[PDB]
């Protein structure tokens, strides 16, 4: 009725059913088996053909194509990490000059069909007609999967500045970029010769000092301007791929570059069955709560943008830096403590193992998030084992750059009860927005937080949200709680944004924030929560839970 | 939606947002619970007032039997949806409409009774079985219930108590045309208002201007409750939801005809109500002041709205009206028979109701078919049935034009329609207009009826076949034979069972609105339309219920298959007919022709190569395929090269699943 509402729509967009190929195809092995030297050849006999529906300025289609391959992931913004090249439906202000040329690829497309996505494909004829140019490109890596569905004066140059950082495009880069796709250095003579008879854009590289730094460097040495572009290229259009495990064909280079985020390559030999049992184990009777380390655990794993799949709990940065400073995780809190403990377990039974078996940090604080949260159900009645599929790396300090993950920080996060200073939507919003991220589901999402509030996973553990009188135990007491209607609910006397469900002649219990009651305001959540909140429905609740669980702490493993 | 193609209605309740994930059968959980401990429990919960919202008469009857009414009430014929149905009325804007003001309170009264059951019991079919087991409650003994209404996660995209001005004979004809939209006749409209009216009261008394917003926009800490009251306590002795004071029974909580002896035994006057005004209240000395206090006190006095007047003025209500409060059990069956059809109007055929309740006897309404009273053919029968088809002289066009116009009848909205039946043969369907009669459809009844009589006649034993069967076998074997002669060898899956109705069993009144307006697959533009083709093809194709890509490759099939309305060529992008191939798709997407409006402007375009000659023509259904990007994507995976099989078997699919639709039994 009233706009402006809870958009749960957002949660279940692109569904399977929508997608013509089903659920029996994977993009991955599909395009495993190109013949890149096939396409390559095709796009270059497009690139050099004339279709008379569209004049092909100078007989070559190359500069339209790098064209559309710039536009098409000029859209990435990281605050959010939505749009890009592949990670963002680009298809589906401008002058519509980009996609009726993309009709001239349809040729291309046509012999290979579902081996070959739009996507990869605008992208890869970019890099053809860049190549075929005469530059020479770093590399390429296929994998982007099409969605189905649409979700002169000093001022020009920090403009540019500003349109380019929202990129994660520093100084070098960005020079490269301007003086690339507007091109030999038939760009920087003409720019440095007679002012450009001093009469907008591409000329304050002449003007702002850092900019003229750098471009009157490059004057004299094309070597630097030719690495700084290719790396810059390459940069631009793999930008929001997600790891280097997510680059398909025989193109990919062999280097490892900083921003991608690297974590090394498994060395070892991973851990069987016996030895995750004896882990699993040993950090049960290890002195650490079932709190701390589902906290521990989830918080390595809910820095995930399902957007351009980065973050995750591969690479073990809770540990380091960018991840251990932010305020949601806590180090005022039990969280060094936690690390320390980690680091011990993983000492001991990396020096006693059979073989050559060996356990990492990254893996290891999954595992214990796991042990915990089996801990917690064989405390509430229950008998489960929730899966747990090893092969993580733990990176080091020096291939973490700081500032890369300064976007990653949750400036609210609901499920941890989370709330920062000066957030732009309300507390729900924020959440809906952080479960879509995770590429959640709206039964997945409210079967999470029911389960992170009754296991004590909560900011600074504060009771905001325990609708539980025994803790240490993952029950549906959240649902069956929230849905009780012997409590009247009000706001909080001190104004803040906690609520009170005061019943009991007049006594007061569950003390209820914001991302709490929305899930038994919302009709469309309290369907779900009603679902969950049944007699019945206590051991389907521990199986959902765990499922969406093992999702969430298995987003980022792509290497499997 | 109306200025831009909304895909996203197409794909409507996802199945990964469904909390009971897949391989969930809701008629198997819903049949095997205890029917009668749930009526022992809704009556346990009906006699327990709650101390936040207190119970008029100690007793939550009228208020779930009003719920039951509201739910059902939205039931519209033309386009089907509405009703109770999937329970829509709790997360909708159904939920913060004015008249369902109140509501919200009484589906959580029954909340203590969905927690002891949990998935075992929908929402939507407790919902009306409160209602109904409020009836029998009262000492009304109803006609009967079926379960089975399966519940949905997601909502979709789709009268005046005072008359304005409250004139009872100005206010009937109202009453007649919103009754008309549901499918009820006269004498069924007046058993309705007349037995729904003889339990409860109206709530609204006080200020009317003190009430809250409605759920949809009140705050957090109501707990999706809304209007909440601020005059007096709130609640209870002082509620306010529709603003009228009028208690219509001398027992509100009970059956009699006390409505009719009101009615027909003082004359009436209108006079302001303490919330809002304009009701009718007794006229000589304000009658007998003899009506009980619901929470104690002084006597009411006999009042009508408006509404309830109008039974008494409008010559077609009073004589049937009359003739009730003679006989009252006349009124008694009338209202049992009309709640029924009220409750299940939208539930499907009887094939469809579960649980012991559910009675014995047919309905006209139901669209009856006769039970199977035969062995249905096995394997060997339908590899000669199909032989037999195919060399009775039918081209493929035909015999797909006469199955897909037998059950692209079918509307998911209501589940009434579909293949089943064998209606094509009979008289609302075989003369409409898009089921051209006008050309070679009696032909293929015809051919289809010496066919059967051939193998009825030459049975192996107890083995017979049904025209309704016959007509999906003439499609299956056609595309069979389609796709073989395109190269390709398949084996279109056959599932027998339909049944052929008679004339006597169909209704023709009521399927009046069953006729497509407007037919995407087979162009049939027709006159008087609200919206362009393109936007009247997503609702046919959401009707069926239907995806994006069965609805891209079932248009891309029935094009080059010959389906068309006339055997128009406008469509028709392949160069050799009746032959199963993605021709559509790849001679669509061709860049290398440039589409105009033809000179004769009817709608059509006109696609002329780069050697200025006419090469196709196509509609704005056919072309918006290649112009929508949403839809574009779709047809440029069945446009490719290699997906040549791909596109046969998604349209083998599509088919099989709209064949199947409007099968329940099986
Ligand atoms: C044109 C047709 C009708 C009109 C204009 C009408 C009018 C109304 C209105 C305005 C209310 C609100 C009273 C309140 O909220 O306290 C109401 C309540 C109610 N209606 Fe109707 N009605 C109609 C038909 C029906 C039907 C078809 C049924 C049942 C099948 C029914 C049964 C009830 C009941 C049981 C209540 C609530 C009684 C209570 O809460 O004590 N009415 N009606």
């Amino acid at each position: 009725w009233w706009p402006n509402r809870l958009n749960l729509k957002v949660l279940h967009q692109n569904p399977a059913v929508a997608d013509p190929m089903g659920a029996a195809f994977d993009y991955a092995a599909e395009v495993a088996t190109i013949d890149v030297d096939a396409l390559t050849r095709d796009i270059e006999e497009v690139m050099t053909t004339s279709q008379p529906w569209w004049p092909a300025d100078y007989g070559h289609y190359g500069p339209l194509f790098i064209r559309m391959a710039r536009h098409a992931a000029g859209t990435y913004r990281i605050h959010d990490g939505r749009g890009g090249a592949g990670g963002g439906m680009q298809r589906f202000p401008d002058n519509a000059s980009l996609d009726k040329a993309r009709r001239l690829l349809w040729p291309v497309k046509k012999k290979y069909g579902k081996k070959l996505s739009w996507a990869d494909l605008i992208v890869f004829a970019g890099n053809c007609a860049l190549e075929s140019m005469g530059f020479k490109t770093f590399g390429f890596g296929f994998g982007r999967v099409d969605q189905w569905e649409p979700d002169d004066p000093m001022a020009a140059a920090v403009d540019i500045r500003e349109t380019f950082r929202r990129m994660a495009m520093n100084d070098v880069e960005t020079a490269a970029l301007i003086v690339g796709g507007h091109t030999d250095n038939s760009f920087l003579e003409i720019l440095y010769g007679y002012e450009w008879e001093l009469t907008a854009t591409d000329l304050s590289l002449r003007v702002d000092p850092i900019y003229e730094r750098i471009t009157r460097r490059w004057l004299e040495h094309p070597e630097e301007l030719a690495d700084e572009f290719a790396k810059a290229w390459y940069k631009l259009i793999h930008r929001d791929m997600g790891p280097v495990a997510r680059y398909l064909g025989p193109l990919v280079p062999k280097q490892t570059l900083l921003w991608q985020d690297p974590v090394p390559a498994v060395s070892h030999d991973l851990v069987g069955e016996a030895e995750i049992a004896s882990l699993k184990s040993q950090i049960r009777a290890s002195g650490l709560t079932v709190s701390q380390l589902v906290s521990t655990a989830w918080a390595a794993a809910s820095s995930f943008r399902g957007s351009d799949k980065r973050g995750g709990a591969n690479g073990g940065r809770i540990r380091l830096q960018p991840q251990v400073g932010w305020e949601v995780n806590d180090p005022d809190g039990d969280l060094r403590k936690v690390i320390r403990t980690l680091e011990e377990i993983q000492e001991s039974f990396n020096s006693a193992a059979p073989g050559n078996i060996k356990v990492s940090f990254a893996d290891l604080v999954v595992l214990g998030g796991c042990a915990a949260i089996e801990k917690a159900a064989k405390a509430a009645g229950h008998n489960i084992t929730v899966p747990f599929t090893p092969g993580r790396t733990d990176a080091s300090q020096e291939q973490t750059d700081v500032e890369s993950f300064a976007v990653l920080e949750p400036k609210a996060d609901g499920f941890r009860n989370y709330l920062g200073k000066g957030n732009p939507l309300p507390a729900e919003y924020m959440l809906l927005d952080k479960a879509n991220l995770l590429t959640l589901s709206a039964p997945e999402m409210t079967v999470l937080v029911g389960g992170l509030r009754v296991l004590g996973a909560n900011y600074k553990r504060l009771p905001l949200g325990v609708f539980t009188e025994a803790s240490e135990s993952l029950t549906n007491d959240f649902f069956v709680n929230l849905l009780d209607m012997g409590i009247t609910w009000e706001p909080s006397p001190a104004d803040d944004g906690t609520y009170q469900g005061k019943d009991g002649s007049g006594k007061v219990k569950w003390t209820g924030s914001r991302v709490d009651l929305v899930f038994g305001s919302n009709s469309e959540l309290r369907a779900l929560v009603e679902v969950y909140g049944a007699d019945d429905a206590q051991p389907k609740f521990v199986q959902d839970f765990v499922a969406a669980w093992d999702k969430v702490m298995n987003l980022d493993r792509f290497d499997v």
